[PDB]
């Protein structure tokens, strides 16, 4: 199998994640025990590959043996066949035993890596009869060991699986580095002696973008298209053009909501991944991509673009993706640029009407440029939110979709806040009305000082960090308890909203 019937076969793939990798067990964190139709729905959307992530900790038993939980067993092999019977390519690992308990491997070797090799071997023979569609992954983001252990549990896995001979004899197996990093497998990691194995990595920079830590809120400079190349052309290199087939076992945004950037990150970065035929399979915990209660992509165009770019088709990109345009305004023509990609625009809807090129809208000769006429938008706008949406279809690759906003000055009832440190139990509600707005970003800073509330955890910059330390939820803005712990004085937030350059400014005072 080379590298490029392996990204013919697989490309693009989706992760179950936290999902049976949870802690202690399936169900325990945000996601429900899987459903078989949330299979039916991956399939619907085109994915030919899934990750089931699996840990297997809390059901594992005692030394020295280990004896696997029966149920558990039965548990995994129900989903594994679920997945496989819809004819994905199918990988199943162990995950979040990484560092529940084989970062032991450091300190107590002789006695984790016994332990390993008896989870694994029980696992190799449960699974051992299955179609080579399945692939076993031996580790996720190994941990807490040198790298010449990292080599030799890998090695002595590998022996393991292969021993218990049939199919596994020439199954498929993942092995990488540690941390499953890039910067590992191109320097310290080196290949088992086997013609079946296949190399892994994940990617996630830059990490402040994916993540929307630090108010880093867009992405698609030169450079970082650039760097984002330059970061995995030399596992290409290396790797894939010696013949070793590569499964990039996670990637995709963490939180990052800017349409225009998410949209581009992705389709450059599976891009990228087919050119260097690499396998993608997109990192979703549940709650950022498909809503498996709905059964709908929470972003449908994202999806398409990675279920397009993931086939090798280019998609076109618009910018802007969201369009604003505020409540009293006066209305002048819109300009609406194309990143083509190669395609053709063939036209632009609303709902399944189309709008009338030369009245509607006009384009440039090299169909890049598109003008929506200002009494075109005014028809589409009193009530702040989204109005209308405008779908550019293409000849080939994906549809964009640009939002019409309408939107208001936000307001809030309250924008002064008194925090006994004391009493503090739980996040800050602060309730809003956003108008049609939408929260980016959250800085804050001490009144007297000017420095960062979060001096003492990020030195640099007042900026804070999606999730940990602010959220929107239904309309209101709250601050994380994390961050009212680190007050120690009157201090100012700032929420940065979109469209650029609206925000508002909550004041926080500081008493014992
Ligand atoms: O625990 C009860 C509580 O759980 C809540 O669910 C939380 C989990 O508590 C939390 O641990 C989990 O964090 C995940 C995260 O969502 C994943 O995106 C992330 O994925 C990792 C991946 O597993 C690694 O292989 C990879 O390389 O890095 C990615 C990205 O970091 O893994 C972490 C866990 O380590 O998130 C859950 C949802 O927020 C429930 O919501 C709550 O109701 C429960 O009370």
């Amino acid at each position: 199998i080379t590298p490029a019937d392996l990204l013919e076969n697989m490309s693009p793939g989706w992760n179950l994640g936290n999902t049976l990798d949870a802690v202690p067990t399936e169900g325990s964190w945000n996601n429900p025990p899987v459903r078989e139709h949330t299979f039916d729905d991956i399939r619907d959307a085109g994915f030919k590959s899934v990750r089931i992530p699996v840990t297997w900790d809390s059901h594992i038993g005692s030394a020295p043996e280990y004896p696997i939980d029966t149920d558990w067993m039965n548990r995994v092999e129900e989903v594994t066949d679920w997945a496989l019977e819809r004819e994905f390519y199918v990988v199943l690992n162990i995950h979040h035993d990484s560092w529940l308990w084989i970062s032991r491997m450091g300190n107590s070797q002789q006695e984790t890596l016994d332990k390993l090799g008896k989870v694994w071997k029980q696992i190799a023979e449960r699974f051992k009869n299955k179609s080579e569609r399945l692939l076993f992954e031996i580790v996720n983001e190994p941990t807490g060991m040198s790298a010449y252990q990292m080599n030799l549990l890998n090695r002595e896995m590998l022996n393991i699986i292969r021993s218990t001979g049939g199919k596994n004899g020439q199954r498929l197996v993942i092995v990488g580095g540690l941390e499953d990093n890039k910067d590992e497998l191109l320097h310290s990691f080196e290949p088992p002696d086997d013609d079946r194995i296949v190399l892994t990595y994940h990617y996630y920079s830059p990490w402040d973008y994916v993540s929307n830590w630090w108010g880093r809120t867009t992405w698609g400079s030169a450079a970082e298209i650039s760097e984002m190349e330059e970061d995995i052309k030399p596992v290409y290199e290396k790797f894939v053009r010696e013949g070793y087939p590569v499964i990039i076992g996670e990637y995709g945004t963490l939180g990052a909501n800017e349409k225009h950037s998410k949209w581009l990150y992705h389709d450059t970065f599976v891009r990228l991944a087919h050119k260097y035929q690499m396998v993608p399979m997109w990192w979703d915990n549940g709650n950022d991509q498909f809503d498996r209660a709905e059964r709908q992509w929470r972003d449908p165009v994202v999806k398409e673009i990675v279920i397009q770019a993931g086939r090798g088709v280019p998609n076109a990109i618009i910018k802007p993706a969201d369009l604003f345009i505020k409540k009293g305004q006066s209305i002048s023509d819109q300009t609406v640029d194309i990143q083509l990609n190669g395609n053709v625009l063939t036209g632009i809807y609303q709902k399944s009407e189309p709008l009338k090129e030369g009245s509607d809208y006009t384009v440039d000769n090299a169909g890049k440029t598109v003008s929506i006429k200002a009494s075109c938008l005014a028809k589409l706008l009193g009530q702040p939110g989204v109005k209308a949406q405008l779908t550019f279809t293409f000849h080939k690759g994906a549809s964009q979709v640009m939002d019409i906003i309408l939107y208001d000055d936000p307001k809030l009832e309250k924008s002064e806040f008194t925090i006994s440190q004391s009493a503090i139990s739980g996040d800050l509600k602060i309730p809003a009305s956003l108008n049609g707005t939408k929260l980016a970003t959250v800085k804050g800073v001490v009144d007297s000082t000017g420095r960062p509330v979060l001096e003492e955890v990020w030195s640099w910059t007042p900026y804070l960090n999606y999730d940990e330390d602010f959220y929107e939820k239904d309309g209101d803005l709250y601050l994380k308890e994390r961050v009212l712990k680190y007050l120690k004085s009157d201090s100012t937030f700032t929420f940065e909203l979109w469209p650029k350059g609206v925000e508002a400014v909550v004041k926080v005072k500081i008493t014992p």
